[PDB]
């Protein structure tokens, strides 16, 4: 019944919390932010990440997890259980008024890319390739599409703070982990960020209870689930990033690849 602490859940706050300063403070190369893109980019840069379509599972009201995706995918679907999240996306999709401002996000991405991007084309290019904004619930067998419009079976899925958010234990978080897996084409490729040993974290009058879990967790999980671990590391989290908003004790990052045998 987490969904019914996710009622409460404020996508503004959330924000707040996590994206905006100091967390959200990209100047420093040593902080979360510059840790996730670098995770992200230098995994597409391998270009062994490639095809037509993607999927971002429970993307929330957040666009920095496909910065450097899109340049890889023509077809990007984003996801979320919360409509409130998938309006707040919308925001900044089609560019309405009080969108959330992700140009610190978009300028390092490109730093680290080192095309000579501008961060004005990296975000004309993503809002391009997403097509749509589907619900979605990890906890159904079938990740609430019955018939959904996302080109299935997705070349690639990339999911970031979710499955450990919404599982009540690591069992839920297995099970949720092979749900999603199914929508993933053999022989595709998982891109994994989530928290590390984290309990609880707040979003405004949301308190959400999640699975504290731990690098080993997660690489067993991924294997029972089928992929082989192409790449796992771990991000502690400094004192200075360590605000009230949650426990969190690190970050992991993950790249998987469904093994088709
Ligand atoms: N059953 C479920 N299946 C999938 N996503 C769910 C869910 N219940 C809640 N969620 C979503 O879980 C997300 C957790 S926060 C996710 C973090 C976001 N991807 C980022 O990178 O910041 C929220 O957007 C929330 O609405
Ligand atoms: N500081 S951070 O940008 O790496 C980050 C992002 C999302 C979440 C947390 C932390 C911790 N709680 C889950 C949401």
């Amino acid at each position: 019944a987490v969904a019914s602490a996710y009622q409460r859940f404020e996508p503004r706050a959330y924000l707040r919390n996590n994206y905006a300063p100091p967390r959200g403070d990209l100047c420093n190369p040593n902080g979360v932010g510059p840790w996730k893109l670098r995770c992200l980019a230098q995994t597409f840069a391998t270009g062994e990440v490639s095809g037509r379509t993607l999927i971002d599972i429970g993307s929330g009201p957040t666009v920095y997890q496909l910065l450097s995706a899109c340049s890889h995918f023509e077809d990007i679907t984003m996801t979320d259980f919360l409509e409130v999240n998938r309006q707040e996306l919308g925001r900044w999709l089609q560019e309405e008024p009080g969108a959330f401002n992700w140009s610190m996000y978009s300028q390092h991405a490109c730093l680290i890319e080192g095309k000579g991007e501008c961060w004005q084309d990296k975000e004309r290019q993503l809002r391009a390739r997403v097509k749509r904004v589907l619900p979605i619930d990890v906890h159904q067998p079938q990740p609430l599409g019955a018939g959904s419009p996302a080109p299935l079976p997705a070349d690639a899925l990339v999911s970031a703070f979710c499955l450990e958010a919404v599982s009540p234990d690591l069992a839920s978080f297995q099970r949720a982990l092979d749900h999603i897996t199914t929508l993933l084409r053999p022989g595709g490729h998982l891109l994994l960020i989530g928290a590390l040993e984290e309990s609880w974290y707040l979003a405004g009058e949301a308190r959400l209870t999640v699975v504290p879990v731990s690098e080993e967790e997660v690489r067993e999980a991924l294997v029972r689930s089928g992929y082989k671990v192409r790449d796992l590391r771990t991000y502690i989290m400094p004192a200075h990033l360590q605000t009230g908003v949650d426990d969190v004790k690190g970050v992991f990052f993950a790249w998987a690849q469904k093994v088709g045998l």
